[PDB]
């Protein structure tokens, strides 16, 4: 069983690291982005959900049979089902009634149960308040609570985080920088313990749509189009008096830019055009030739009918606008 | 550029090998399948395209900003044009005018362009056809010629062969015997002339739909609902009186088959299911205890709208109806 763990780690991490080379008005520019499309169901909430799972049952959190519930429509749903179903749990996903048939079809197709939250029901904040009830009535349930968990954030400083230290270090480069967008803020504070335990002057700033600039005004809740980051409170994980400053990009020029990076190549999710202009925002602030660091959380093919195939209005502050990938310039793994 | 050459290989292979071990009829059986979501663009065919590219400028086959034209609706097409854009290439690909907007927008996402073929202008003959066309107009164009190339099969011979054969002699067992479905031939040719050089015993069989068995009796070719394998010829790639005996999976059998992976936490293509089937039939004929050899080529997302998710009637003469998955009991990765 430490030896099925131990296996299993096998189908999450150690993907790619790339350096990106681009035009930026125009000079040329770089940023480093960890590609985590490279996991079991595609995104980064495998490290994590390998790893809430692994320290619950090293810590009696969870015994064979128990339910696993949480609340999503996006990776966390997806991570949480497959490895719930690998170590045979039974898996309950809460989420709001207005989800596409697309996200509830790929939920489901690895086992997990669904139920729909209406408007009125409390909506996604209902889905929330609805694990919990579940667990009052069903106190056997294992709950990931993704948003207030600390084994979240864990998972990126032991897992995501060592590998981006170690694959930086190994080009003889200091991390300067680090941006994530923030959806339960695992990723920034996880990595960003751990990339300051090494670049102790390394500068980790949480990301944030300039639409719904939650983090950096501390209240305000607007509609946006970035999944996977920046719901509509701040969650307990994320702690912004230890962070550096908040970046905050609009989704429209996130959007574009992961238009581009698919054009060149590479594939990603909404979230990941958000980090790259970040990490570019977070570059024209420290120094045109400072090393920034970013993750690129998911691939493009669930955004399929999303606004990432459609045309986005330009405007005139979007970085988007003025970049141009030039090329691939290397390629970590180890 | 022996450099970039050399670091992408970084972005594709080093898959990880599961042992499942299931309950058939219900004595315990076991399989060993290779996981190719873990790559670029989530399939095989990133393996195959980076080393037709890789091989082809090796021998002056190509030059750079010369146009690569295909004929694809499935990873092929996806692969190429990922692959073509990193390596600063257009990108042409010919396919029929009935595809999903689904498949068309994943391969125009990665700045491919896209001509349809009527049913009529050739259909999918048409388009392969009318590659070549193109190509006599446009001589400059490098073809891929995926159904004849040997690039492809010596891909895997090289790539995912190696890791196979190696993956399982680290377990201190034979290869008793691969199953692959066909498409193009690559896999099974590429990865069983690997599999023959160190396994002289084992028993390399091509997969065909039992809807659709054209490779088993020379000319049928009928609709069957396994995508990736099994076109309207058979392809020259292929080699039968080189190969071992040919098995056959009903569309049907096969797709519930991905349903039940799915389930246990590995979300696959419909292909997938049915190599999964083949090798267990394979197995049945060797020995309750051979050791058998897939792979699984893709993942679900893109199967979102296909039979994958609905119910299928169920068959007599269906084995995904008698298997019941209990776990996977080791990961291999190196
Ligand atoms: C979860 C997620 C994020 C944000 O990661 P957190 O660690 O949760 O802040 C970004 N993009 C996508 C696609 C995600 O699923
Ligand atoms: C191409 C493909 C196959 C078959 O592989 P070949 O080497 O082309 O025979 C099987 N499944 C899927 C999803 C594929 O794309
Ligand atoms: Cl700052
Ligand atoms: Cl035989």
């Amino acid at each position: 069983e430490q030896k099925k763990m131990k296996y299993l780690e096998n189908l999450v991490g150690k993907t790619p690291m790339l350096e990106l080379i681009f035009d930026y008005k125009g000079e040329e520019r770089r940023i480093f982005v960890k590609n985590e499309s490279y996991n079991l169901t595609g995104s980064i909430k495998d490290r994590m959900a390998f790893y809430t799972l692994k320290k619950a049952y090293e810590k009696n959190e969870i015994k064979k049979g128990a339910p696993i519930v949480e609340a999503t429509s996006g990776n966390t749903g997806i991570a949480f089902s497959a490895m719930g179903a690998i170590l045979g749990h039974p898996v309950i996903i809460y989420m709001p009634d207005w989800m596409s048939e697309e996200r509830k079809s790929l939920i489901r197709s690895f086992g997990a149960k669904i139920i729909l939250v209406s408007r009125k029901e409390g909506g996604f904040l209902g889905s929330i308040e609805k694990t919990k009830e579940f667990a009052k009535n069903n106190p056997d349930t294992y709950l990931p609570s993704q948003f207030s968990n600390l084994y979240n954030s864990e998972a990126h400083y032991y897992g995501i985080g060592l590998e981006i230290v170690n694959e930086m270090k190994s080009l003889n480069l200091n991390i300067d920088g680090f941006v994530a967008g923030v959806g339960t803020g695992g990723t920034v504070m996880g990595i960003g313990k751990r990339i300051k335990e090494n670049f102790s002057n390394a500068k980790i700033c949480p990301l944030e749509p300039l639409n719904s600039p939650t983090l950096s005004t501390g209240y305000k809740v607007a509609k946006h189009r970035i999944e996977g980051i920046s719901d509509e409170f701040i969650p307990d994980l994320v702690k912004l008096d230890k962070l550096d400053n908040v970046v905050s990009v609009d989704d429209g020029d996130a959007i574009v830019m992961a238009q581009k990076l698919a054009k060149c190549g590479l594939g990603v999710g909404i979230s990941s055009g958000a980090n790259f202009i970040g990490a570019l925002m977070l570059q024209n602030k420290l120094g045109k030739d400072s090393v920034i660091v970013t993750v690129f959380p998911d691939d493009n093919k669930k955004y399929l009918s999303t606004d990432l195939m459609r045309e986005e209005k330009v405007k005139e502050d979007f970085l988007s606008k003025d970049i141009t990938l030039k090329e691939i310039k290397n390629v970590l793994r180890v």
